[PDB]
């Protein structure tokens, strides 16, 4: 596509875009184009609106185009074309990418015991209400466990809430102590979100017994 | 995929569908599993249900999987594995397509006059409201009038709505009378449906007059 | 999205699309702009080219857009904008939706006897290699036979070919023949196609005894 | 979904993965089923094999599956079901993903001068070939540059190769310096990859002089 702004928008929240180069009030001439998962290909907004689009995306008093609780489907391209009062046009390109927190993440089913030498499940970790999906990762005694390393297996699964789209995410480490190892590792689960820049949220640690 | 029957739910309606041999009544060795545009892959659903899937689809005490309004995300794979009291296991495979009919279908802007010899509008056909979009076509005296033929053009536009998701269509055409021809045509607009089997719909005809 | 000519491009043949208004020859101010499979959002193609676009999609002198062999990731939205020599600007919009035909379908597995009163599988219906997928239906002795009709049951089956994306087609009929029917019921296939005004092809019929 | 091993595959590579539970050798009571950008739904693979699929993924003799070279469509789900001698039931459950790792990314367009308390294009950062798209991000003296802080502003565009699908990235940096601050700041720019555990890749240090 072409250049444009980077814009991420949390889901249910508003979202304002500016017009660049729009007259401060009305009269204006400008338009708005998008091209979202609501749309067939670009769809014309203006400042007059009217119809359906009044509920989803309207155009406010100074041109910018406002959306007063984002969606999922409202993920795509958004762009204005303004005329000042000079003549001079002016256009502006937002990629709008959108997202959702999942609560803290949390061990459910953890293991007290390990024996080692063999296979011990661990423990499943799970974060509900993501999106992008994002992906969930193991940590022992602050490093990442790495599953194509010796020892460490892990499993996962991804659902959808069937009415938000929401994802719930779940994994599975399973690992073999080697002998002679830590008594009493630590063990920890991070959520790392599908956006750059977005935090990971990391799960109370756990600690089980290893018998050797 | 496997050999399925085909299913067609209107949007907004209910669908039940049957778990063939399923015992009448609970208890029941039987599972659901669905991959739709509400899943991530196969989701499993139980009769004893629980969870936001009871506000989507349930088990009902038959055994059969209750949607109590279709929507678009759910199209796609419904599947049933029960047992019998006799130890016999049943599958049951459904491919669930949806469908809106749209409004009857108009031609606004139609002409009163088209001269011969010369490209003309003769009006612009709307439809409202269908699933999957469907197309518009054009007839004259009870002819279709096929574009890229001499002397026709028709252009097409399609928009969805932005809540529902149900598609508008708009078909403009143009004709380049010849010279000769009947002073009075009849014109009409047609929708047809998506799926098989559906019916179209077709507008109230016009008859423009024609100057040598 | 905006009114556009409509195209149907067959797969694998070349498609040459018109920028209406452009001078005849170089040099010409006109651009291309596409939104395809191929593309993330739209793509400009200009007369000097260049790149690995020179493959796929090339201007021509007239200022025409060519590809020699159409894929199915060439569906989408092509769009010239190209000014005169006397400076008039002219706009061309086409939706491109391709396809193909399939050989001709043919019925296996027929049964030669049918039991009146009981369930009897007729035969599997088979259509290779069409885009988009298109449907079949049975026909018996000339008639439409519908499923949802008592003593029909059809199953149905759609496969892709893992490189070409080409849709194979199955459908196997049930009937139940009610007492004192046709000994001799003729039974026949129809592939219909995805897009508007494309033929149907139909099966060689076959013509079963049934006992009473 | 279900619980499964997740695999990373590059394009271009083999990809084998284990049925589990399978006999060493033949004959095999096993069975494949996937469902990727190749399939509608599910198709099933067997040992012997046989058509168009023979020439994307076939079984080995040990009953592990085998693609010769992983494509992007090869993206999805793949399963093995397979009985030991013993009679016992043995599931594998993989969901596949692909990359592609870009060539190391440039700084193209760098300015050599910025003015302090001016905006000021600094330059423009390109990767080419990745899969999934990935991101770029600048580094101000080793700390990443977020925009919308102030005197910071990216623009970002994303292309795709018509042929391969992968993906082209491109960033714009723009700064306001602050009076009074580093005569000869250092940027550079990182492609951080889509999938987790994948390494950064970095551009040459770029250093412009700033003008009080
Ligand atoms: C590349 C690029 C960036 C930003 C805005 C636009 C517009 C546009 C948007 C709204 C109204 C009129 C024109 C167009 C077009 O449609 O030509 N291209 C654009
Ligand atoms: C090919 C085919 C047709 C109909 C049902 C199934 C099931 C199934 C569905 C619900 C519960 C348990 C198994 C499966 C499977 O998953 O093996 N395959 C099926
Ligand atoms: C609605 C509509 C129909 C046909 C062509 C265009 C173009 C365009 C195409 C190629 C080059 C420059 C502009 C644009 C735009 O981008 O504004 N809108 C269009
Ligand atoms: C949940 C889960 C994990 C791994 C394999 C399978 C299979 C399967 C795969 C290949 C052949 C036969 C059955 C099925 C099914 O289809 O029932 N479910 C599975
Ligand atoms: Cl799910
Ligand atoms: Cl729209
Ligand atoms: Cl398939
Ligand atoms: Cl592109």
């Amino acid at each position: 596509g072409a250049m444009a702004q980077n814009i991420t928008a949390r889901i249910g929240e508003p979202l304002v875009l500016k017009c660049k180069g729009a007259p401060k009030k009305p009269p204006q001439r400008l338009e708005w184009k998008l091209n979202t998962g609501r749309t067939e290909a670009w769809k014309v907004l203006s400042p007059q609106g009217g119809g359906p689009w009044d509920s989803v995306a309207r155009v406010l008093p100074n041109g910018s185009l406002f959306l007063p609780a984002v969606g999922i489907q409202d993920e795509g391209i958004f762009r204005c074309q303004a005329m000042n009062r000079n003549g001079k046009e002016t256009k502006s390109n937002y990629r709008v990418r959108v997202y959702q927190i999942p609560g803290k993440p949390e061990i459910v089913d953890s293991a007290s015991e390990l024996t080692a030498g063999v296979p011990n499940k661990v423990g499943t970790c799970v974060s509900e209400g993501s999106y992008p999906a994002g992906t969930l990762s193991w940590h022992l005694d602050g490093k990442p466990l790495v599953p194509n390393e010796k020892g460490v297996s892990v499993k996962e699964q991804t659902r959808r809430h069937p009415e938000t789209g929401l994802f719930t995410l779940q994994s599975e480490l399973m690992v073999t102590p080697a002998r002679g190892g830590d008594p009493r590792p630590t063990f920890s689960c991070s959520f790392s979100p599908g956006l750059p820049r977005h935090r990971a949220l990391r799960t109370a640690p756990i600690q089980p017994r290893v018998w050797e």
